[PDB]
């Protein structure tokens, strides 16, 4: 399949080179996989989701995304126009309030929720979780992300936006999950992206067009936007049978575009997520 005039980040994850605008992907498109978006919620009724999105848990008075961030992330995972895995099922877990913040105890509860709830969903090709959130180091938050990964979910987490070593942030610093940094359309590390030896991979994170609340769309930037590209890529690859939840981060790193990013500090991977699709 070929989607012309796609958002630059979609075009990038199916290209060996920057500067193209068509997204190429296998038509299976993540069908039979599931991605949990653990964030501010998802505006499920948005047509871009085509009935494939549903809120499954909230820790607040409503399950509505009153912020937009979670809807944007879900759109990069799996919206029809803006998504990597255009046929995946999307499950929203609202651990962040409408101001975009959440207590660590609530975030931990939401991770444990996903580890159990996947047994209530039909995801024959595999389960992914996209965590576009984080704060300072917490061994409890890292442990919860480790449990989620151990349960058989591919966990993708944002490196953080501090232009610093991700070792000091959670869940970014948990070794066993897939920690995602952000790049721009000219293959530079995004100025704000954290770095360090705990990073596994980079994805597109600067000026990312996706869905927003009120049935709308907008471009925004962050490692929060890079993470859902990797989560959607994992879902896509698991539907194709190329990898499993336990192996997907390593598979993505093995098949990544290698050595092509600029402003990568010494000791940080120079790997950019790539779907290796050959039509
Ligand atoms: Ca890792």
């Amino acid at each position: 399949a070929a989607q012309t005039n796609a958002p630059w980040g979609l075009a990038r994850i199916s290209s060996t080179s920057p500067g193209t605008s068509t997204y190429y992907y296998d038509e299976s498109a993540g069908q039979g996989s599931c991605v949990y978006v653990i964030d501010t919620g998802i505006e499920a009724s948005h047509p871009e989701f085509e009935g494939r999105a549903q809120m499954v848990k909230t820790y607040y008075y409503s399950s509505r995304d009153g912020n937009g961030h979670g809807t944007h992330c879900a759109g990069t995972v799996g919206s029809r126009t803006y998504g990597v895995a255009k046929k995946t099922q999307l499950f929203g877990v609202k651990v962040l309030d409408d101001n975009g913040s959440g207590q660590y105890s609530t975030i931990i509860a939401g991770m444990d929720f996903v580890a159990s709830d996947k047994n209530n969903r039909n995801c024959p090709k595999g389960v992914v979780a996209s965590l576009s959130l984080g704060g300072g180091y917490s061994s409890s938050v890292n442990s919860a992300a480790a449990r989620l990964q151990s349960s058989g979910v591919m966990v993708a987490v944002a490196a953080g936006n501090n232009n610093a070593d991700a070792r000091n942030y959670s869940p970014a610093s948990e070794p066993s999950v897939c920690t995602v940094g952000a790049s721009d359309r000219y293959d530079r590390r995004s100025s704000f992206s954290n770095y360090g030896s705990v990073l596994d991979i980079f994805g597109p994170g600067t000026d990312i067009l996706s869905t927003w609340i009120g049935g709308s769309t907008r471009s925004i930037s962050g490692t929060s936007m890079a993470t859902p590209h990797v989560a959607g890529l994992a879902a896509y690859l698991m539907t194709l049978g190329k990898t499993t939840a336990a192996s997907a981060c390593r598979y993505i790193a093995d098949t990544a575009n290698k050595g092509d990013l600029s402003n990568i500090p010494f000791g940080t991977v120079n790997l950019l997520a790539y779907n290796n699709y050959q039509a």
